[PDB]
């Protein structure tokens, strides 16, 4: 078996090896690299996603996010505060503003430091889910607008065609800014390029060893695990490496800088934060490996998780007996 031990693995495709996306998921998985659940693609020094980033600053983050903490700096939830609109030109500039920016530090490993010390004080706004792509029309390799859609995939996989349509989502991000313990809609693979800025923290737990990572939640998390079968879902846990390190929990991190994919495997736990103003793009997608995944995921009816339109058709087809439980959930 290779990657036994459930390593991170880094990839660094030739421009050869870059041109055909799927071919190249499945060499990954021939190395072993989805038993981490995360792996790193460094694209080849001739591919670039644009020309340059020189005109974003008017994008729009009509619903910028700031994220509250409650609990202890180890175990915490986040909500949700919905803020006044702002232009990307505005966010960074709070960004970079004394009350929001990266406080000095030595390296990546002191600033990991200060992050889990002092996260739950402050409450950093994030401009995250925004629909759009900052992938210049004209990249063919590895753009994320550009790739095969899920519905395609079940088609091809399953012979039903289904509703639904799948496009990427825009991250701006500022220190501290933070994304709690999940895996993807209906444990999908996500693909995640930095675009810009400074880098993204991210843990992993690997999919062989999940339901690990869900025990200990719902010890953590004890009126949430009450409250829903699947409280992951809502994607508002935190749990620091030093808590799953005490309790025995596989696991791995690695930091992301601008220019570089990540990669999430089914069923891949995992939970992040970003150093410093960025700009990241993220899509789900799937392969035929997924299918099985798709059929086993587990699911939030309590109400709180509430996803997109799509996901209707994978429930209905893949998991038709929890389709009218979840739809209520839903509804
Ligand atoms: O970048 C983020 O805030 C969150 N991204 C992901 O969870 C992902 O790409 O799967
Ligand atoms: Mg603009
Ligand atoms: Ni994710
Ligand atoms: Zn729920």
């Amino acid at each position: 078996a290779q990657n036994p031990n459930c390593n991170i693995m880094i990839f660094h495709p030739t421009k050869e090896e870059f041109n055909d996306f799927d071919k190249y998921i499945a060499y990954m998985e021939s190395q072993g690299a989805h038993r981490a659940g995360l792996a790193k693609i460094i694209p080849p020094k001739e591919w670039k996603a644009r020309e340059t980033y020189d005109n974003i600053s008017e994008i729009l983050i009509a619903t910028p996010l700031q994220q509250v903490a409650s609990g202890r700096a180890g175990v915490f939830t986040q909500y949700h505060k919905k803020k006044k609109a702002m232009t990307v030109g505005e966010y960074r500039h709070l960004a970079n503003s004394k009350k929001y920016q990266t406080p000095p530090h030595q390296n990546f490993e002191d600033l990991e430091r200060k992050y889990w010390k002092n996260r739950i004080y402050n409450s950093p706004i994030y401009g995250a889910d925004i629909s759009g792509s900052l992938f210049d029309e004209n990249t063919k390799q590895w753009n994320l607008g550009h790739l095969g859609t899920i519905q395609d995939l079940l088609e091809k996989e399953c012979g039903v065609v289904i509703e639904g349509v799948n496009t990427p989502y825009l991250y701006f991000g500022m220190w501290k800014t933070t994304f709690a313990w999940h895996t993807e809609d209906m444990d999908l693979y996500s693909i995640n390029y930095l675009h810009l800025g400074e880098p993204k923290t991210w843990y992993v737990v690997p999919p062989e060893h999940g339901q690990r990572l869900e025990r200990l939640a719902r010890e953590l998390f004890p009126g949430s695990s009450r409250g829903c079968g699947a409280f992951l879902r809502h994607k508002v846990a935190l749990i620091s490496p030093t808590v799953l390190k005490e309790n025995g929990i596989p696991f791995n991190r690695i930091t992301q800088e601008a220019g570089e994919f990540m990669v999430t495997f089914p069923y891949g736990y995992h939970a992040g934060f970003n150093h410093g103003f960025n700009c990241a793009e993220a899509i789900n997608f799937a392969t035929p490996r997924w299918i099985d995944y798709g059929k086993m995921a587990s699911q939030c009816s309590c109400g709180e998780a509430r996803v997109t339109f799509s996901m209707d058709a994978f429930v209905r087809i893949l998991q038709p007996e929890r389709y009218d439980l979840w739809k209520r959930g839903q509804d």
